[PDB]
């Protein structure tokens, strides 16, 4: 959703950070 989401969108790939 968030977190999961971030690294399943590449993680820092995408460009921006983890959410916390």
């Amino acid at each position: 959703d968030a977190y999961a989401q971030w690294l399943a969108d590449x993680g820092w790939a995408s460009x921006r950070p983890p959410p916390s």
